[PDB]
DNA sequence: GCCTGACTCT
DNA sequence: AGAGTCAGGC
């Protein structure tokens, strides 16, 4: 059965109505500078398919695309907006994005095409993209009649589905979350991705060469100490060398044999010199394969920029993710790895990189939502939260907090945030379950409000079926009623963690929106380049630094008002590395 | 081609 | 707790 539509060869006025479902199809997973393979419009006057070489060269269609008062309903408008930016065309007036609507209604559905969103409301008159385009090697744009019918069915689905999605969003009290947060954020992310980040490829290559030399040296030491050559990057081959040839103790096994995970290796270190060398080899090898070679693979040779894609409709807690490359996991913890950041530079001469980050946003959020008196007071005094947590758990003065005590209190703070469990904490601090339970017990004695919150949120998740964040993002937790201890326990941790991690995600998203508006009002040339969960990275003329130093922290700090202050630290420099 | 297990980040 | 990428290997 084949849906009726006009296969148009020229644009007409009735295609330019002030309300329409719009499909601007980009089949390449990475949409940066990618082809647009077809366009479909469904509105009051009918259903239309347009070839892109026709539509995009029509002045009236382009004018309609960029006219803010002509409203469009779409799926994944950021994909279209970005593909259109590369062609020098502005997309405006997108008042409804079905991908973002589906994501807000239930992030666990993993909706990634119109068909999956449609299935949520018993609408099935549209094919999954994978059925049409195929998968992997055999992936391909089909012939025009098939392609056209597909885009029109997607448009028609968007047209039919807008009202029930908005209606449910409204009952969820998530209508503003879509309209005033996620959709405006989607435009901001499109600009960030399109702007891209400049890479000093010569610097990267130099680092690659030094790395290659050190890798060879560690590699040869490894063969020396094992008394033979083998594939160090083969967990199978390595396990044989470690646990059979060298007789190292077996403390952990994988599902598939011996575990050679990094924490297993740390413990083995005192037995044989080879172990530290393997850890080092693996550190350097990760830098080499992923942050030199992999990174250089995705730099555009023409502009020396990388253009990540932020997935805004993926994570279960409302964070963004980043791909091709992932710019949210660039090394920082170890100095040799952190040097990778010297290769990320401003895109114009006499510009600098500026980075601002919230300090302890998750614990500040927890203090607000739990209304824990002790925790709120700690932030009101702007104390070192880890030292203060140690003072309370160990019942000592600040003077008596040793480094090991602070380290352990820090670890409990992590656990408390992730949904605390004696097992997870024990694993982390290399201690017994009974020991870990005493820590948690001491914690809850010092922060009774936090304990009440943990109990109350788990009950609420049971009662309601979901938990929510500050700005009404929602996560359903059906395993919270499971009679399987481990399944139920995962869900209980999720109930505890999600309002924390998710409310922190909400706050920085709102900061981003506020920041973008302030930058425009101030006519600054500064631009957002990246978000890394609790931090924003910008580039700007060196002449705007002093202004950004006052502006960016204030905007981020005032994004929401909590029972405790938000605090933002900031730095700038000639490279991302230097913005520290 | 998918999987596993290893690594990277907040 | 939440993510993404890579080499080895089936
Ligand atoms: O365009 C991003 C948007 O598309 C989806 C599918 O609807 O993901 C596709 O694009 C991502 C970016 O290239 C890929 O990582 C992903 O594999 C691909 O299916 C959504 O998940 C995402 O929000
Ligand atoms: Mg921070």
């Amino acid at each position: 059965a084949k849906m009726a539509f006009t296969l148009a060869d020229r644009v007409t006025e009735e295609m330019l109505a002030d309300k329409a479902a719009l499909v601007v199809e980009v089949v390449e997973e990475n949409y940066h500078d990618a082809p647009i393979v077809g366009i479909a419009v469904v509105n009051e006057h009918g259903r239309f398919f347009l070839r892109p070489e026709t539509a995009l060269a029509d002045p009236q269609f382009v004018a309609w695309l960029g006219d803010e008062t002509k409203k469009k309903s779409m799926f994944d408008s950021k994909r279209a907006a970005v593909a259109l930016k590369w062609k020098g065309i502005e997309l405006c007036g997108v008042s409804f994005d079905l991908l973002l609507a589906a994501y807000l209604l239930d992030p666990a559905q993993g909706v990634d095409d119109v068909a999956a969103a449609a299935k949520m409301k018993q609408y099935e008159a549209v094919r999954p993209d994978e059925a049409v385009y195929g998968k992997g090697a055999k992936r391909a744009v089909p012939d025009e009649p098939v392609l056209a019918e597909h885009l029109v069915r997607k448009a028609a689905a968007i047209w039919a589905l807008e009202r029930p999605f908005l209606d449910e969003l409204r009952r969820n009290e998530q209508d503003r979350l879509l309209v005033e947060l996620e959709q405006p954020l989607s435009s901001i992310l499109a600009e960030m991705e399109f702007a891209g980040v400049k890479v000093d490829t010569k610097r990267l290559e130099q680092m690659g060469e030094e790395l290659a030399e050190q890798l060879r040296t560690v590699e040869q030491r490894i063969y020396e100490l094992a008394g033979q050559e083998f594939n160090i990057n083969s967990p199978k081959q390595l396990g044989v060398i470690l646990f059979e040839k060298l007789q190292l103790p077996v403390l952990k096994k994988s599902k598939t044999g011996y575990s050679t995970s990094a924490d297993v290796l740390e413990k083995l270190a005192p037995y044989h010199e080879i172990v530290e060398n393997i850890l080092h080899y693996r550190q350097l090898g990760k830098l080499q394969s992923t942050y030199i070679e992999g990174l250089l693979k995705v730099v555009r040779p023409d502009t020396k920029k990388v253009h990540t894609i932020f997935n805004q409709a993926l994570t279960q807690t409302g964070r963004l993710s980043s791909t091709e490359p992932n710019l949210q996991n660039i090394p920082i913890r170890l100095e040799e790895g952190r040097k990778i950041r010297q290769a990320f530079v401003p895109s114009e001469s006499d510009w600098l990189i500026f980075a601002a980050d919230y300090s302890q946003i998750e614990l500040r959020v927890l203090a607000h939502i739990a209304e824990d008196d002790n925790l709120m007071e700690a932030f009101r005094r702007d104390l070192d939260i880890h030292t203060k947590t140690a003072m309370d758990i160990f019942q000592v003065s600040e003077d008596e907090v040793t480094p090991n005590m602070r380290r352990q209190a820090k670890a409990v703070n992590f656990g408390i945030v992730y949904g605390i469990s004696d097992y997870g904490l024990a694993q982390n601090l290399n201690i017994s379950r009974k020991e870990a339970a005493e820590f948690i017990e001491r914690y809850f004695e010092s922060f009774p409000g936090v304990k009440r919150y943990m109990e109350n949120i788990v009950q609420e998740a049971k009662q309601k079926g979901y938990v929510t964040t500050l700005l009404h993002r929602r996560r359903y937790l059906p395993d919270i009623t499971s009679r399987n201890f481990n399944v139920r326990s995962f869900a209980e941790r999720m109930a505890m963690n999600t309002p924390i991690q998710g409310s922190a995600a909400d706050i920085i998203k709102k900061a981003m929106i506020d920041l973008n508006a302030r930058l425009k009002e101030e006519r600054l040339q500064a631009r957002l380049l990246l978000q890394v969960h609790d931090e924003l990275i910008l580039e700007a003329p060196k002449e705007e630094m002093e202004r950004l130093c006052r502006l960016v922290p204030e905007v981020m700090e005032q994004a929401v008002t909590l029972r405790v202050p938000l605090k933002v630290d900031y730095h700038y420099g000639s490279t991302w590395y230097d913005a520290k």
